[PDB]
């Protein structure tokens, strides 16, 4: 009685997941107006069924978020037994603190919206800040791409046993030290003051910039120069979420990266056509597995240190 | 004590409102990220103030709604005393029932999002359906453009004394009969066979005034006009409180036989009017300004009805 | 594990439903005081069971509503797995807007009361206004009597292919056009200003007044005269909810109706004894079916265009 | 700023309260539909006001509760600043526990209905059980008639100095011992074998004063009186704060040997007193008026205890 | 899919329950800081499982309450299907009214805390005041020790058919009359004014002081003297909850009780070592049974008048 | 209108705050039952007042939290106008994420308990993580000790102009770089191999200032100091905003090479300082007093940041 639906026309990721579960994506009649006012219609009964809605990758974040909330609403009032929002890349995740300003904690607002819309459970990957799980009261499964990253590293970087994992900023210290300790290698950190300061040993070593996401890439691009100027043999950047908006693709093609690796939490096909340094790690099996485990009441923690 | 902020670049309506109240719009820094991720930042203290946020009138409904929600939230966690959302045109108002389908009741979702965002009060105009008020637990003041529309009809159509108020569809019956009744004239309604349109009511040799709460692509209201002409209507006018003139609208009305198309200021019309001469806008900023002033001073708002 | 209970002594409708489900109504010890203070006692365990409570027809709306809420409360604190309020005719449904006055939206208050009492699901028929579903957050199944009305029409009115469906008021335009389009006949509308205005073709045709409910019947009675004065061959009135209070039965016996048809969402037996123009459409099978579908997680939409 | 409205035709208590506060009762149109469907309509603006709704005292508990709820809701969506429900006699207060059965905790249901209706504060008198206060999350002020009862006992029973306060049943023990203690006298309690009544305590050759929070049919309090006589009670009085004298009550007390039956103004007694001479009512309107005035002015209400 | 966990190191009662259910207590990694800041870690998946958490007996009520809430929180966000708080002796139960003072109704606060923590159901024994069930909205099963007390009485007191059940205070009138009527014996009540007044017949009879709990025991000890001074042959005290704090054990050893009986809702082993008048009624089977019934959706009312 | 109450016997901080505001602490009777069952009783009326409850600083975190919750609840059901919890050190702040385990997010539990207890506003200092603010729906003002720490560094360390701010672990990076940046100096971070500690950053021949939001047993900060010395640090200082010096802390710092250990007044330090000479406390009562005064008067609190 499992039912999986896709956000928009970006069946992409959602279709891979459905395939891995031996299912077809459920039918959804969609109509979009001038004003981008989204009207959705669930094309099949979900009464008494375990529903999973996978968010699109359309690019327009507000349209995608509303579409998601609207679909959650529709399934809930259509008597679904349970509705789970599968959100690979959590919207407004970066806006999770006030940081000495009269700003909104939009990530909390989003969590509240998902809650009132009718979400009973959230499945996501690499929340920008683990504390975001505390923005909900409903259970959240925060999947890590770490296992998949450690594996990609050991298989694609010959010098991995002597590389350095580097955080592009101060906040990612924990993330990198965790990966460095697992691989038993060094770590380093970059801190932007407009000037970057690097601490840690990278000389004559392969440097691997690791972060949860990359958007305009101004930061990772500048970190790469800094790393090379410090004596790094070559530089890689591995982000789980590849937003790559604005001049990102332009900055990547010009940067000194050996390669830029990201998962497919966000559609990457079009970006790859204009950027060859980009390589993608498919995380559909991890999302597919978490969904199947959630449905069967089986252990999902198994995926935090294991590549299905 | 009172503070008024505006959403998006849209400030025409917002500025009109602040002026009428003798105030300047609150300062707010708005940076739109990559994927249009909305970033807002209240530029001044609202601690303990009676805050009013006037919704943007900038086409993209989802960006507008998110910015409004984010602004409400920022003010609330900034210890504002009270936050009122002033929403001339309630987003997703049309999606207010299932209509025999597994559809969302999006207008209730929106009501819930505004509530959890921290809105203490809502001020809107001509809700697509009065019942939408019940979608909230917080107070909602639903202002009407009817008085102004009535007044415009009497002062612009010489034959209004014996005109016919026509509803573009079955659902607008209550709206047109309310107006026809106030003016003491005939009403008629059109329905698309479920397609061919059918007309019930007397419009032969008399001015036909199409009335509807809103019109987007204007395909419905335009086709209704033809029917009205074929039915022997002298001239056909069209009055919409919310003019969401998108897509083919801008041209459809020109190519249409409308003697004129009247809409309110609830949504920015300057851009359109340029490419459309027969459009006339009724300014409702004064009505909204008065509602805010009364809401703040605890004065009666019903009088504006 | 389905359990069905009846509101009060009006086992009537609730017993037909239980019979159709092959069940007996659950035991309920009831005690009513002077002040009509209702004390209820569930006479059997409902722990872990799917409960359905059918509202009475006692006539005293406030007593019935409280009794319903009290029973919902009792089952919920008695650990029922789920409690569904089966409310054929929704209380205070007409009070669903302010309509330019400082009035209560009692229909919303009622929905909130049902929610805090512990209702997890609502099953009702022909809500006065579809928007009422939005007064709840829990799922609502709003059954239509339309299929049963269209069927009664085709079977009891010879001239149905040439009749006119008429709305007694402005608000019922949608309802009638929907029925007219399905039958492929005309529609007409009556609007009261103290004077009625009729628009639409009814001359030399059978006119069928269709509405969701009839109370004092002053309106439908006056609409019938109006229709005949306009050249209608004869007039019928089909309401799903037959309140028939005050001088209704007197006004019906004197009116020019060929017949007045209503469903049994409200007990009609006593009214029929004093009014022979009244005929009843039994909707117990529709309620019974919706309940069985809800329980089995099967499609209830099937009943929106199909007579079980 | 302060506004007082009354429920149902009952206005005796409501009018007494408004008078003591130097106010007139708010205007409210009340049309009772067919099946007694309650229709209410606030006749004036309450926007930003401190509204107090005094419950009806008109027998039908469910109609009364619905009218009270509907009134609270109307005021709340009318932007009232605050809504306090003044409920002398809390409906369904007796149904406040399961008592080893699959029964409703109706008093908690009622508390929840009042809350979701929008009540911000409750003012009541002698809750059947103090714990009922915990059924709300909003503030509840539970006034007591004890001081007034005490005062009436001392000024009406010459032998009060050595009288016995008796509880009609096991559950009223705490209530009677509290009074007996204040007056410095004996207490006794009666219990129906679960039936024959048993009496524990000394009442022989002394006035017996039956005390109970409420009495409906008076079958319990009347039988208790006989027992008290058989036990050698000089004379037997009966003091109830809530006199819901329904059914056989009106006559049972007459035919009873009560030297008198004292009740408060929490429920309309004029009608009954007519057919019953030995009934005496303690007016509590002043107590309620003072609670409202203090609630509004932020003054101490506990002093009234 | 039933999972039972214990509050703290006091596996005691919780282990007996688990044994009776044929289960082992679930694994829980616990770490306690200086400040008694409790950090818990569920050592096994509870995803999709029916969870029961039994509160400790550690003695420090606030530490136990927090630990309980924290464990409820952990299981809820760990996706448990349902979480039930099994609380033998409800915390702050006595603080359930204002009683003419500006005091907190802590029992209500506790119920709210248990609710927001994530409790879906409460199982407890002899709530100080039945009204406490109304402090929650989630279902509460309030088990009675009465059946076990009536049984202990008939089996350990030869003169039980001619004894007197006595309430140590005014509030316990109902409790005792209920037990007296079941046994068909007399009842009596004690009321403290600093002076106790007794009403009821105890002369030449065995007096049994019955109450829900005993703490410092100053009250029951003074009631015993009073009873003997009134002509009682001997005195027993049966409390369901034996807090026995402060000088309780000292006051019991000196008092004139034939014996003081309590259930094991609270660990009694250490207290027994210093007090031989104390005897314990094991109520683990009742808690075990209520849990098994709750899980299987079977009747728990069966335990209100029956000793499993 | 404003009332300030204190929790537990702790009143040092509370008294300092009331003094700065020209007020006396509200009266509250506190009886601790048997199993430490917390019993509180507001000794005066708070009806309609702006109540502020300053958390106890008495070691036992669970007793303190319960007393705070019980006090909030008592005031709320006593009709207080508004209840603000002033919590210098947010309990369970460290338990704010699952960290890849089936662990509680205790800090969110606490936030929820405070909310349901009736807290309308929270005032705290240096939340272990800014995100904790999002655990509430009610407003939270997170004050910072940074300005005061900065000021203390400049006025007590002669070599501060070229000192190195060091973080005891990976998680404190953002905190130290923020300070190092304000002072225009170097930062360094230490990490325990997951064990041996690693150090990244330049501390050779220069004063090392260990900065952390809090320190309990001081095992982490003490070991970090050794490392710093071995790395060639001139002298090593330690600055903690919350000094929960429990267990071995009191001695570990003495035996440590700290040139000094600076902590704020958020937790009682008098007792400890006695057995530790190198401890210096920065008083933050003025910062809290100002936050309360501004919160009450609707004045800007952000200025204190």
């Amino acid at each position: 009685n499992i039912k999986i639906f896709s956000g928009s026309s970006h069946q992409d990721l959602s279709q891979k997941i459905a395939d891995r579960l031996g299912l077809e994506l459920g039918k959804v009649v969609t109509k979009k107006f001038s004003n981008q006012e989204t009207c959705v219609e669930i094309g099949e009964s979900v009464r008494g069924e375990d529903v999973y809605i996978v968010q699109s990758g359309c690019g327009e974040i507000n349209d995608n978020l509303m579409e998601l909330l609207i679909m959650i609403n529709a399934c809930k009032i259509a008597s679904a037994s349970r509705v789970t929002a599968v959100i690979p890349c959590f919207p407004y995740a970066r806006q999770d603190k006030k940081d000495k300003s009269r700003a909104p904690i939009s990530a909390k607002l989003v969590a509240n919206m998902l809650s009132v819309a009718g979400a009973d459970h959230i499945i996501t990957m690499d929340l920008h800040a683990s504390q975001i799980q505390g923005f909900f009261d409903i259970p959240v499964d925060n999947l890590y791409a770490e296992p998949a990253v450690l594996k990609w590293i050991r298989e694609n970087i010959s010098e991995w046993r002597n590389c350095t994992i580097v955080s592009p900023d101060a906040g990612g210290a924990k993330r990198v030290t965790s990966i460095a300790d697992r691989l038993n290698v060094d770590f380093a950190l970059i801190h932007k003051e407009d000037r970057m300061v690097l601490v840690g040993d990278v000389k004559d070593r392969v440097a691997i910039l690791v972060d949860d996401m990359a958007d305009t890439c101004g930061t990772i691009c500048h970190a790469a120069d800094k790393l090379l100027s410090a004596g790094a043999t070559r530089v890689y950047a591995i982000l789980t979420h590849g937003i790559f908006s604005g001049p990102a693709i332009s900055r990547i093609n010009n940067a000194c990266f050996e390669a830029v690796v990201v998962t497919n939490t966000i559609p990457q096909e079009d970006k790859m056509k204009h950027c060859s340094k980009i390589q993608v790690i498919d995380i559909s099996m991890i999302l597919a597995e978490a969904i199947r485990r959630t449905h069967n009441g089986e252990s999902v923690s198994y995926l935090f240190s294991h590549v299905p």
